């Protein structure tokens, strides 16, 4: 199957941060180093990714719920060095019948930032591949392209994060 980058859409709404990754699941729960993946069928956890692949979308869910401390653990928000935990609210997976296609799996990741905020760093593992971070509801947003280890910071929107400068 082949290995596209996950896309993570963060949102802040003042103090609330969301962050939704859109990812193949199948990979990241069988334990496969993504790390210059391009296709997991050149990997040894190939027919694990396989008979993950084979289950219902019903089944997945509930496994990507069961199993989120390890999926979750390695990823984190920081914001001015206080860790942000994150709660997983939500999960959605495409119903794609022919199993030589992968699905997309979305998972609902929220948590609360402190007063005051002005920038997160999110570190993501190498061992889940590319992130393509997207900074959501602002005018030039951050990009990054995440391949392991942390963010550069991301500068926040909202009434608490603005700063006037010194002089006008
Ligand atoms: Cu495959
Ligand atoms: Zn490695
Ligand atoms: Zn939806
Ligand atoms: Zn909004």
């Amino acid at each position: 199957h082949e290995v596209r980058p996950a896309i993570g859409d963060l949102e802040t709404e003042g103090a609330e941060l969301s962050l939704v990754l859109r990812l193949t699941a199948e990979p990241l729960l069988a334990g496969v180093d993504l790390e210059g993946v391009e296709d997991t069928n050149d990997t040894a956890g190939s027919g694990a990714v396989d008979q993950l692949r084979a289950l219902a979308t019903a089944d997945l869910m509930a496994r990507v719920d069961a199993e989120q401390g390890r999926l979750l653990g390695p990823v984190s928000v920081t914001s001015g060095g206080t860790a942000v935990p994150l709660t997983l609210d939500r999960v959605e997976v495409d119903d794609i019948e022919n199993p030589e296609l992968p699905r997309e799996t979305r998972l609902f990741l929220s948590g609360t930032l402190p007063a005051g905020a002005e920038t997160l760093v999110v570190t993501w593992p190498a061992e889940y591949g590319t992130l393509i971070l997207r900074q959501q509801g602002v005018e030039a947003g951050f990009t990054g392209y995440l391949t392991g280890g942390p963010s550069e910071p991301i500068t926040l929107a909202g009434g608490d994060a603005w700063s006037h400068p010194q002089f006008e």
